[PDB]
RNA sequence: UGAAGAGUUUGAUCAUGGCUCAGAUUGAACGCUGGCGGCAGGCCUAACACAUGCAAGUCGAACGGUAACAGGAAGAAGCUU
């Protein structure tokens, strides 16, 4: 019952000798709904294809985001070239009301109460990045309990 | 419980990024309308000028007497006896 969505796209077709080239690319995150998350690019000679190949890719793994109940209990650094960036969790009760340029990240294990947008870049690809790459960097709650104590 | 951007300069991209944002809401105002109360507002642009009505009068119980009327009494009469 996995959930399997795209983001972003580009038009990327130029000039060159010679008369116009042209391409398929995506980039999709998958997720699997008590809490796992993940990501994969792609390209094809064609449309559904490169989203094909992309989402085969989102498949792997899925990081078990720190979730108890709701939503998560650290601002875990998304660390990127200047991002930031961090999310804020809202208290159990609101809703998803981040940023709609990386929102899927998150609505793809249904993460109820996390917010924050588009922090310091107008680009979707710029904070989803960012965040897969820092979420793994997570700690769970007896870690932190390791880290302030045994 | 505090936080969903995005049509362009491209011939395709990541940073520099004026602005329209999907209406903030005034001692705010206007056009073309006429089911409706209510709280509250009374000429910002020439402190320029003008009909007309008037912007403290009560009072004598406060020094010398006193005005039309409501009352009385004389003197004069009206015939109203």
């Amino acid at each position: 019952e996995l959930q399997e969505k795209l983001i972003a796209v580009n038009r990327v077709s130029k000039t060159v000798k010679g008369g116009r080239i042209f391409s398929f690319t995506a980039l999709t995150v998958v997720g699997d709904g008590n809490g796992r998350v993940g990501f994969g690019y792609g390209k094809a000679r064609e449309v559904p294809a490169a989203i094909q190949k992309a989402m085969e890719k989102a498949r792997r793994n899925m990081i078990n985001v720190a979730l108890n109940n709701g939503t998560l209990q650290h601002p875990v650094k998304g660390v990127h070239t200047g991002s930031r960036v961090f999310m804020q969790p809202a208290s159990e009760g609101t809703g998803i009301i981040a940023g709609g340029a990386m929102r899927a990240v998150l609505e793809v294990a249904g993460v109820h109460n996390v917010l924050a947008k588009a922090y310091g870049s107008t680009n979707p690809i710029n904070v989803v990045r960012a965040t897969i790459d820092g979420l793994e960097n997570m700690n769970s709650p007896e870690m932190v309990a390791a880290k302030r104590g045994k």
